[PDB]
């Protein structure tokens, strides 16, 4: 039982608002839908963020893992 | 059910895509292939900036590690 | 004496301080690690040159962009 | 179902491309052949600048993880 | 000749400077290390410019941002 | 008929050749070898700046995956 | 009869040699050894900023992803 590996743990967060930022300092929302070992990423209702501010709606997005930075849990 | 990220894409093959490339480049166009590497050739493509059309490229090949996103974005 | 991802293992449910490529910075409890050195940290917190620019809660963050982990101290 | 990105290359092989670097910078000439790491060899190549020719090189081996993308070219 | 690697070995528990991509540098004692450079170092504090800029105590550093590992000098006295 | 990319650089072994690299540094020499990675040993090497030899290397080994492309010198 | 880059380099083993880094620092020192990634060690150590000296290190460990070229000395 001791504890999920990260990658096993990101599954808790399926069907679930995620906040996702990115190198290069850009910032994405939305409902993560599925994953892979490289932490590659489809999220649905997606958007950008800048400054608070919601600078483009992405629709459903599929965001190439080697560009996080980390991934939190959103609003909900 | 829900497929895997790069099965997923598949569902997007003769579909319009915006790709978001790192360093800022932005293109739009149909999607036509890809592969594991994330390699991609889309049809009808224009190289965008600012909302600016500034380059119209017709069929290109998209490098995989260049990409930020693809995003199947709204009508 | 550990290797290094081994000795880690040490550090599991414990306050570490997580430095970015980048300067980012970002305190927390390690709960979980992989061998790409991918992390999960509880009660997070992001750092902006020690101000606290977010409360994130859970997090993963990507192995590749870490520069160091150090030991840190738990909150209240 | 077409060809996968890098099979697909192959039919310009012998034809006019643009090969757009990560930088802005870009060269033009025809596709002699390529590999797996998208390595490739161009005949004729020009390297270009701004939409102007910087330097006629000849033939030219340019290494795959600099590209950013592959064109057509008019020529 | 020691592979570089295997010539590290030689150094643990003696105290090192690391230098890293971007010119922070680090100080301390090499506990230990794998074949990717990862590293622990004790006793070890962060560098900018030559200024110390924190004491970090026991610390892994992960060995992609590493440029160079040199030997550390001991307190003057 | 069509020699990839790596096996036609071979062709180039003891002749001049031009080597442009990430960053703009731009070196010259006589090719000698070089591997699957693109490592290669230059004879005479000679780094070059705005147009100018700025440094006499003699015999260097450069690390493949600096390398922009390689070209063919003058005879 | 040409060897193969690595092995080339094995050739400069206990003679001085020019480490040029990415970004620009250099270094010079006696090449000791390396492995199949590039990563060397160097006696008498010394780093080049801009023309000259600006700091002896003795013994040093290099990691190969760093390295842009690798030239002989003196
Ligand atoms: O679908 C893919 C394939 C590779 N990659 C990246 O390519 C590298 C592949 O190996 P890695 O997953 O162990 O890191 C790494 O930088 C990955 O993030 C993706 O991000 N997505
Ligand atoms: O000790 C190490 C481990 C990896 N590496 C780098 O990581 C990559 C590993 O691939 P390589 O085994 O082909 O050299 C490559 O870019 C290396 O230069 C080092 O330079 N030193
Ligand atoms: O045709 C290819 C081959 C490889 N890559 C990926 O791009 C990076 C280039 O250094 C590698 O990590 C590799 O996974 C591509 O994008 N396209
Ligand atoms: O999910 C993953 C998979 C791999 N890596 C590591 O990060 C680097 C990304 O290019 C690779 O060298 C790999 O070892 C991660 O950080 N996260
Ligand atoms: O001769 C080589 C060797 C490796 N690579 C890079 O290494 C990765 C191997 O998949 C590719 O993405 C590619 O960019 C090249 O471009 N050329
Ligand atoms: O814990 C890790 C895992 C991977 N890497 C780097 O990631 C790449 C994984 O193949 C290697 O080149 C290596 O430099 C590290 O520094 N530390
Ligand atoms: O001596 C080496 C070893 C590796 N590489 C490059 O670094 C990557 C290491 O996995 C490979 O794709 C390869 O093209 C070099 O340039 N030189």
């Amino acid at each position: 039982v001791n504890v999920q590996r990260p990658l096993d743990a990101l599954g808790n967060s399926l069907n679930s608002p995620v906040i996702i930022k990115l190198k290069g300092d850009r910032e994405f929302r939305g409902v993560l839908k599925s994953f892979d070992l490289h932490m590659n990423l489809v999220l649905n209702d997606a958007e950008e963020l800048e400054d608070g501010e919601v600078t483009r709606r992405l629709g459903t997005v599929l965001i190439r893992g080697d560009n996080i930075v980390y991934i939190s849990r959103g609003k909900l």
